[PDB]
């Protein structure tokens, strides 16, 4: 009963650090997930009209604070946003250990000659877009941003499964689906939500 039973039963890919994002092998450079993050987030807070000089922007409220650097009526823009990043990506394939901020990736193992995302890869990368930074393994992911009981959970929240939220991670879209890089072989879909393995709480990174 810890598990969702539908999907491999073991952690979910666990990528350390900052891991680079871009590579450009012509002009000869690289930069990483935080370094893209940070640049979309600069970018959101700008289209906000709300960018100041002091913003790196990371905009990751403290773990556990409901206040964070999005203002909350600017909440629900930065959520659909994440979503739509997140929605245009349906049908990229699934890769174990795939993505990064600036979109699928080469995985690792099983998946490292497979270009797409796995659960964790996407979500990072759907959020990254308003400057939201996420570690790249799901129960890393499962420790930041502030808990909201399941039953409660809302658009934008997002939604962990097996010990610690380390089986697989997704968000949710509403009316009962979610968005997902759910197993090998799979593309990036909308799918019905599961509760088998849920942890008890969602995730809410953005205030609204």
């Amino acid at each position: 009963g810890l598990w969702d039973p539908t999907l491999p039963m073991i952690p979910s890919a666990n990528i350390p650090g900052d891991p680079i994002a871009v590579v450009n092998q012509v002009l000869g450079i690289s930069a990483t997930s935080a370094q893209v993050t940070a640049n979309m987030g600069r970018k959101f807070l700008e289209q906000l009209g709300i960018l100041q000089p002091t913003d790196t922007g990371i905009t990751n409220a403290p773990a556990g604070s409901a206040q964070g650097r999005i203002p909350r009526v600017y909440g629900r823009q930065a959520s659909e946003y994440v979503i739509r990043r997140g929605m245009s990506q349906i049908g990229v394939p699934y890769s174990w250990g795939g993505g990064n901020a600036a979109g699928p990736s080469k995985g690792i193992d099983s998946g490292a000659g497979t270009v797409g995302f796995d659960c964790s890869g996407l979500v990072l990368y759907s959020f990254a877009g308003v400057g939201i930074k996420l570690p790249h393994y799901s129960g890393s992911q499962y420790n930041l941003g502030r808990k909201i009981p399941s039953s409660q959970m809302r658009r934008g929240d997002v939604i962990f499964y097996g010990p610690n939220g380390s089986q697989h991670v997704t968000i949710y879209l509403g009316n009962g689906q979610m968005l997902e890089a759910p197993d090998v072989g799979l593309k990036v879909r909308v799918a019905p939500v599961r509760t088998a393995g849920m942890t008890p709480y969602v995730v809410r990174y953005i205030e609204y």
